[PDB]
């Protein structure tokens, strides 16, 4: 993904060396950034993702459950499927 | 739009002084491409907007009604409404 990609690595090696928590300090300025439903997704998404690689695997978990059926109510599975076909990996 | 505007005006300008076919030459190879539904969706947008500039109002005005209604069937309305938003203000 463009932007989730660009954003992805960006906050993940701001904290996978640098501090966790500094990253999680922007991410919801990126994500208070956010201006759409569809902006506002992948921002808490690849906070998923960051919690994940912290060894945090249940408390986005939740997160993770929680996105895959707030995404099932609106077509998203005719409309970038892949998108919500990983989440369906990592739930 | 970020990849929609980075095409737009890439094929507007090869047109708008180049040859309009050149552009629609590799349009179809740039939507060929295209994987997702999602993918094959602003291509032809685009491409509306394109003939839209030569003064071909209505030759794409099926073009426009005709994915207006293809795009509600799938809650995009919710999810990128913009996108669709300037569609309803040029069908």
């Amino acid at each position: 993904g463009g932007d989730w990609q660009e954003k992805r690595k960006e906050a993940f090696q701001l904290a996978k060396e640098g501090g966790i928590a500094v990253a999680l300090s922007m991410l919801n300025d990126g994500l208070v950034s956010a201006v759409e439903p569809r902006d506002k997704f992948y921002w808490r998404l690849l906070s998923a993702d960051l919690l994940r690689a912290n060894h945090l695997d249940a408390m986005a978990g939740e997160q993770y459950q929680t996105l895959l059926n707030q995404v099932t109510t609106l077509s998203v599975p005719e409309w970038e499927p892949s998108l919500v076909e990983q989440i369906q990996r990592y739930t």
